[PDB]
Order: structure tokens, then sequence, then C-alpha cells
């Protein structure tokens, strides 16, 4: 089996690039992401739209309530070995994402050391202002009102109803920013979808900055995968 590993920081187009290989090959893409295993935050965690998937399969390591906590790395790693191992007949698989903790587990693990052919791609953080431009665009996409999927702000207001979800959303990118933006201006979280467009731009900007901060960590704590 051939494993096509695509990894790198947030907003580096890794997802689209995975999808493209998946349409050409017919191979599933397995998301190397813990946060995306909570579908109640599908949009804000970076899950592609069903329309964007272009009929390819994208596999998550678990499907879980946000209030059960984000899947831990060692559990997600064990889950990942499983999704690969039972598909071992298949010609290939695409592993794509940016979970720092799960990539590091992959790098300590004997499983990946033998038994596979490999195509490895690391996307790198480029210049910051190019990064920010792409970050903002992405945030605006997640913010867009659609009749087929909740916005990030909608996902956030829905959960904010459940007190146990509150501590957990405050440790997640986009959400932490959005929560802090609301307190900063004395708005209720429920009220975040209804802000004037002037306040909307301020928030796109702040979330982008929180993405840059995260992409910078990804660059430090990412394992250097051998090519
Ligand atoms: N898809 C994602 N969306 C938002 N935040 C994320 C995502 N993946 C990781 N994070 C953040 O990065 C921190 C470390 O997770 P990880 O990169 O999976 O080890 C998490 O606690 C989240 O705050
Ligand atoms: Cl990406």
């Amino acid at each position: 089996m051939l494993l096509h590993l695509i990894y790198g920081p947030t907003c580096s187009g890794k997802t689209d690039m995975a999808i493209q290989i998946a349409q050409e090959t017919g191979w599933p893409v397995v998301a190397l992401d813990r946060v995306q295993c909570c579908p109640q935050i599908a949009t804000g965690s970076g899950r592609p739209l069903e329309s964007e998937l272009q009929s390819t399969r994208r596999i998550y390591l678990d499907s879980r309530p946000l209030t059960e906590g984000i899947l831990d790395a060692e559990s997600a790693h064990r889950r990942l070995i499983f999704e690969v191992d039972w598909r071992k007949s298949e010609e290939g698989l695409i592993l794509e994402g940016g979970s720092i903790s799960l990539l590091n587990c992959m790098a300590k693990s004997p499983f990946w050391r033998s038994g596979f052919q490999w195509h490895v791609k690391r996307l790198r953080l480029g210049d910051s202002d190019a990064f920010l431009t792409r970050a903002k665009q992405r945030v605006a996409e997640m913010f867009a009102i659609r009749e087929d999927r909740p916005s990030l702000l909608e996902e956030l207001a829905e959960l904010w109803n459940y007190p146990a979800a509150r501590p957990i959303l405050e440790d997640i990118d986009g959400y932490r920013c959005a929560i802090r933006f609301a307190r900063k201006h004395d708005l209720a979280i429920s009220q975040l979808p209804n802000i004037d467009a002037g306040r909307h731009v301020e928030l796109i900007e702040a979330i982008a900055n929180e993405y840059l901060e995260h992409a910078l960590s990804q660059e430090r704590d990412f394992p250097q995968w051998p090519e």
C-alpha cells in the first residue's frame, strides 16, 4: 500500500490538494485532525463542505460529542492505525491534516516505519501577510450564511447553550477568538451573528491572527517527516 501524507499548517490548501488526488485515484482521505472528529463544529474545525468533496470519501478518526472532550492524540493514533490497517488490500490512501499532537504520535510510532511505500508532502508557512490573506478568506467562507450547513457563529451559539461545552470551545481556534471578541464588546454569544459589517471585519481579522498564531506553533512543534 502507498500512503500519501500531506501535512502542514492551517490554511495551506492541504485539504483541496487531498481532494484532488482523491478524485483522480478513487482513494479515501483520512483526516489527521482530532478537532474535526466533533461534527457539532464541522464548519469552524475545517471540515470540507459536502459540495466541495466532489464525491470523494473523507474519513474521520471518531465521531463524537464536543462535551466528551476533543479526542486525545494517543486514541486518535490508535484509531488511525486501524483505518489504515483494515484497508491494507487497497492500492493507496491519502493521510491529510495538521494535528501537531497526532503527527508527533505518528513520528514516534513503529507502525509507519515499515510495510508502506510513501509520498510525503509538507506545506510550509510562507510569508505572514500571504498567510493572513488566505486566513481571512477562509474565515469569511466559514462565516457565510448557507442553507446547507451552519456557520461557525451558528455552531458556536448552539453549543453555548450547554455549559460544559463552554470550557472546551475556549480551547479551540476560531471559537476562542470569537468568544473573546464577544466579551470584549459586551455582546452575548447568541448575538455574534447579528453584528454590523464594521464589527464583522474586525472579527474576521482577529480570527485570522489567531490562525497565524496557530500556524506558527505548527511550524515549531511539527515533526520533520523523512522524505
Ligand atoms: N481543526 C482545528 N480547528 C481549530 N483548532 C484546532 C484544530 N486542530 C487543532 N486545533 C487547536 O490546536 C490545539 C492542539 O491540537 P493538535 O494540533 O491536534 O495537537 C487544539 O487544542 C486546538 O485549540
Ligand atoms: Cl488546509
